[PDB]
């Protein structure tokens, strides 16, 4: 009989290369492990969602304030109403009778540059400005010449003396808990300059989350500079927004199912048909 | 040194179970193979997209009229405007700046029971009615008594002396080329009954396609009754509709990118906010 | 309605479907002879007539044939043939009408005498079926109503033979008594089972041999066709003896069966001048009486109506038919067309007037020399826009058309046309302000109109509490309460709605004719409902009688079928009564009045609303009992309710010809039960001196509208001189009541305003809303599907396959045939490449996880991008960038080498040289033979020469070949500019090409995994390298 | 000059029905609102991620123990290794160079009956058994007769005296904090019967989470029986698992991007090709 593959590997006679590599979880053992930490240790250490997220995304044991800040970031990005593109698509898919996964993924697929990407874009823009020695005024001028709006700046209604409440809560927590916030101070100077202009140009929730997340990565002690830069580059903040807004999208799906809304059909009056005459 | 897995397998000293089974395509050889037929043979036999679809989905070399009928079915389901749920979601995703795949999948995820599943539902309902000995009048009465509308019956405007053009074309082709259409005849009797009830209750494009596809599977000679029933049960007509409407969804994505439409947000006046007072 | 059938058809039905223990001979023994018949074939197929003698009768609904000489008794074959000639084929005048003889029936002769001829009759009335038997049958019965033994069989009860023994059969011999006791029972069973309304056998021969049916006059309920078609086959309803219908006259007969709209048209003399196109049966009748009242007796040409909300095409066909019939002669005096009609409740005036303007705009040629004058008076939904549109159409065409609205009298149009006037336990209270109703059926427009009426009536709560629709689950539908959005529940079952809304006391049934009976039966099982409104038209009379019997047993008031319903201003509105809110405000139907009216026609009820609003303080309550033969509630019921109602001070009755209900009103007045002023007018007074009408069905002189009007006039009822005087007499009665102080007119209080509808404002162009979406590839709004400006029928006619459809939908261009075939070829070569690639792997994993086709396909498709599937787009972009610059292929190769970038579309695993890639070879051969010019392909071929000189397997890939050939096709097919082709490449046309091609393979993999029934996949742990942090 | 639609709506001269209804979030006002609760009040009450989830999915202000239980449920379902179907698909998509959203959605689309649906299936099965009045022995016997394995019962390695640590943690929390756990006691009796069978037939994390979630819905006091039944029916537990596993899938994507793994192609030796000879 031909030699059995698994039992030969047990004897160590043959070698077959492993095609996959993982670093975040080990389920083979007697206990589930989250990046080197047993799940019983995860719960005993009073880790919340933030600690588990730190273990699974960064393979680090973040300090308690970092995990709490991550949880507040997920909370403030939970939902922003049904009018946005992702919530709209999720509601349409739910009203089409599809399951939770399909509707949620239909809503999530709209997340990218125009919708939901302001966190990552603001973080990248402010980090690139701050890493170079240009002062906030020079940053504003440079963004002006290149014809680029500063990501993370500008609110429809909120302004000076009418501050954004989510921004206020997150900023207050960051000041009382983060040991050092260089990028946040840089962004606050930029916000002062922009509010010297049209005064709704306040620091957005997206910009504040991006700069505070970069500050947390760079100043919590668990990361080197290269590690924080790599995690910003590969889209950790995109994951933060996606995970936060998944709660709101699932809530929208459940609300549409509970309200028993029928299949949606867009009105013809809201659509402008411009077709070729014969082509 | 330990034995080499691949070279041991070449020697045949060891066996490792294969975790995957496939039947539709072989790319390991000197030529690409579609369900037994080489690609050169596919192009030499003048088989089109319909023949390739037959090979890939049913592992059968279908007759020419069957492949042409499949092509017409894909043609008539290519697009039905931007107001439907899937096209709406694709347009929203495209206007959110996403790539072709993301927008197409966002649109496709709405395809299911309420949207796009009328082909499969009509085929299943009519096949179930025809397999039992009940007459078309008995089928209509049973559907009425069960509180179920007949899938594949009913048009928003079209009626007698105002026929659906796609239905007319498909029915004419099926009549002129299909050797036998028992289910189609049954559906036509049901349509006469329903149009006697109400003029606009004509046979839908979904119902026509479903019954004609079941007839094609059962009468082309390439399938047994069990094989055709299994292919209907596993969702072949769902795949037909999805493949057909994918062309329209990609067209809508390309149109939205050509028109350079900006990010869409649903108007607040079109949303009725009904929230708890304090809960 | 009940339609008479031929004697032959009744004989076939009786012989085929009777079931009795008696013996019936001559079964199926008859023949039909016609002027265009085959005598030899008739002798051959049925040769049993050679031996016995024959009897011959005309079979065109002829009564008293014995006394008119059209019957032949004791004639042989040659005698029958000789006797047929002098009468068949030409005039044979019978009574008032005359007509041709194109039908005769032949049956074997029977020997008998006057002592064995029996008369049997079964006819339907509201209380049930009357069976009359007379022992002295034959042609010497005379008056049989008060002579023969008469027995009543109630609704939904059986006829026992014992009752036949002791009542119906008391003047017959014992043996013939016994045989007739079974024959009559079988005949009654046959009458009930086949929904006959009238069935007369006279004479009926009973002797030692068996039962003989010589004659049979039958009228059957046509509306029961959906019940009895299987037992009727192709039944025919011969017209009454006289002149046959015109080819144009018979066209409305088949238009009537197309939809639920009523289309009636009858011709008397095409040589007349006045032609009527009145909307509404009651309105058409009123117009006919008005034209006959003031000089139109011998001048009228036609009578007809259109109702039931006819569509555009139906109205256009009716108008073109009537105009074509109008133009067939040149009258020296001229011609008049009268488009009359009352205010519509549901019929779209604009939809029924655009067809009119279309039919009078194309029909200009032979309609102008007759000097036709058109007078139009119409009201209802969208009446102002339709009137203005038809007026402007007439002014452009130049035909003289006089347009008048609801501000003028409905019948004044006739006067101006003829020149007489210048041309410028039942409850007395059914509804209240707190009345709540359940609507059976999905009628969003009707419920919204009801809510608007309630809001403008200052009701506290909506009158609709719930809706019942069995074809959807329980949910809530959003409606408007003024400017606020409210939710009305919809229940799949009536029981849940009944339980959750115990305060509902009214059901409005919008079920069809074939579902209204069962729904009403189920509704009467609940005692909380005291009033039911049946809207459906076409319910069989037997079912309606069963409904009436159950309602009387339960004490439930039924506003009979085929009605718009009724309106109680300030309290409640039924369905679509009174039109939309504009007519409600115009007729002041938001506040109670003091005049209560009852009518049969709904449109005539709306006309009464208008008349009472203009000439009186207003309507208190109006009910349309419907046009059915047996209404759920009669005129007397509502008149007694009005008399018992303190708020009612005057009663108006709009009766119709046929029946004796107005005589019941007269008797109620003479007995002192009715004391309030009553103004009643019976329409149809013009049907007395016409040839014959079909639209009611009076059978006596007392039932004529003239006789009923005369009796009411000499019974204490204020009867106007005509319908024109109805408003004047109503106003006179109201003014007298005001002068005596019984009526105190309340001061007018403005009603709450309702916001205008967005769609209606867009139709009038009063508001503008920006379109949030802009599309260019498909159009499904129109009558035909359009792909980028090209109809689907033309798409299939031009024989462009999937490639052409893709060209239309993606590029909005009609590509040449070779380009479409090349696109299909690209789709085919990228259909699948095995299960080992990332997308196929993910699709297979998702399929083995039990997910549906869409989820597995999307899971596979989401891997398509830079590393998998994007080689087509990358190769096209790189080669186009190299070619647009002037660099040579060698310079391109060197530039890519020094930039550390591999050339996309170059390099194969096993196919190097002398064994080329077969897909590449096929595509390249096709492109060479069919493409006009391929500069980028030649550039890529030079690059491939260089790379294969570097390494044999560095050949042009399928991805690179497809990319460069697609760019060449875009740039050289002539359908694109350079910028258009570059933009299409930039936005990802080739990504779409690959995705659409590989979707076929992914769906194939999903179906294959489902067929193989593969279980859940879990990746082996030995193939995964776990490198986790030690403690972090 | 046609009137503006917005102006006509402001004056109330027209009425246009709203095509959408929402109940979970209001963003039009001066502050973000989560089901009637201002975001400032949400953070002031320390509602946490579990509290925000309760507000957005159930429109209820759940007690602290229920919110914490929801957080632990999300924590225990965060990840279970890379070998499962969803993690495998996410890793494949990440190694294909796709973005975070695409890879996460590819992994999530495998969640359904066979993978990830054990929570909802176990909850439904145990609720149907407990609400029908049958005793645990009767339920076990009935499941055996119908040929259905009891969902939420049976572990690969863990057994009696070797309990699942996640199950122990969640069960301990539920016992000390939930007011009443009828369904949990019923499931524990069922597990006592199934451990008199093989020792490995213990209550899984899926079954324990399902029964504890049903118990929390039916016993926290914020829901009636109808509301809890509706929320279970529409797939609240499906959303719980999806949201929990989304963190692990994003972590897997980030890990694959950090390891810079190349494009994956499945080995041919692990695939068994069974193609038709010529069809
Ligand atoms: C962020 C930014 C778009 C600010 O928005 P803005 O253009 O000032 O205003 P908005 O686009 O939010 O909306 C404009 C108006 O539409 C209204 N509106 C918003 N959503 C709406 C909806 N769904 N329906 C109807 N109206 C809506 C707003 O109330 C606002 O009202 P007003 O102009 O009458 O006061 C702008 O400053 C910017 O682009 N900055 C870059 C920073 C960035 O991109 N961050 C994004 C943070 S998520
Ligand atoms: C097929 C079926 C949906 C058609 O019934 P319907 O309700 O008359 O069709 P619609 O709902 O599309 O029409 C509603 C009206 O809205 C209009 N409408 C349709 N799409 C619209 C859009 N995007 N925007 C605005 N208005 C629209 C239509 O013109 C139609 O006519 P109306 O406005 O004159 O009343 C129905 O008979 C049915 O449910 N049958 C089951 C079988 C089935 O679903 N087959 C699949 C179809 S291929
Ligand atoms: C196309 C290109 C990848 C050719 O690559 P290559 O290294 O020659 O060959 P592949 O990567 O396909 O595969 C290499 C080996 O794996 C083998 N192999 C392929 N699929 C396999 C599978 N699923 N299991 C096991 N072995 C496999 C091949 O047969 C070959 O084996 P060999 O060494 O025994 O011949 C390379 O030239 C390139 O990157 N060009 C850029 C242009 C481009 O990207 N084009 C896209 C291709 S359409
Ligand atoms: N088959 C027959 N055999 C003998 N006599 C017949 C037959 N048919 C009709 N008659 C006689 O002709 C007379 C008139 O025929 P019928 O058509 O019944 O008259 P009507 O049309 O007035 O009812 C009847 O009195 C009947 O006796």
């Amino acid at each position: 009989v031909p030699m059995d593959y698994s039992w030969a590997r047990e004897l160590g006679l043959i070698r077959k290369p492993a095609s996959f590599m993982t670093s975040i979880c080990d389920e083979r053992g007697q206990e589930l492990i989250y990046a080197g930490m047993p799940i019983t240790e995860v719960f005993k250490e009073e880790m919340g969602i933030g600690g588990v997220l730190g273990l699974l995304w960064f393979q680090k044991r973040l300090p308690k304030y970092s995990c709490q800040f991550i949880e507040m970031c997920l909370m403030v990005t939970a939902d922003h109403g049904p009018a946005v593109s992702g919530a709209h698509n999720t509601i349409i898919c739910a009203r089409a009778g599809k399951d939770l996964v399909s509707s949620l993924t239909s809503g999530l697929l709209t997340i990218g540059d125009r919708f939901g990407g302001a966190l990552d874009a603001a973080a990248k823009m402010f980090s690139k400005a701050f890493d170079s020695g240009i002062i906030p005024m020079e940053f504003v001028n440079k963004m002006k010449k290149e014809g680029k709006l500063i990501m993370g700046i500008g609110h429809r209604v909120k302004s000076i003396n009418n501050p954004d409440m989510r921004v206020q809560i997150l900023k207050d927590y960051v000041r009382q808990h983060f040991p050092a916030t260089p990028l946040l101070d840089y962004a606050l100077e930029v916000e002062k300059i922009t509010t010297s202009k049209k005064p709704n140009l306040i620091l957005n929730v997206a910009g504040l989350i991006g700069v505070a997340f970069v500050d947390m990565l760079r100043n919590c002690g668990s990361f080197t500079r290269e590690e924080a830069d790599e995690y910003i580059d590969i889209g950790a903040l995109n994951g933060i927004f996606v995970l936060g807004r998944s709660m709101g999208f699932i809530g929208h799906y459940l609300d549409q199912k509970r309200l028993k809304q029928g299949l949606y059909r867009h009105p013809w009056d809201d659509i402008s048909y411009v077709l070729p005459e014969h082509m």
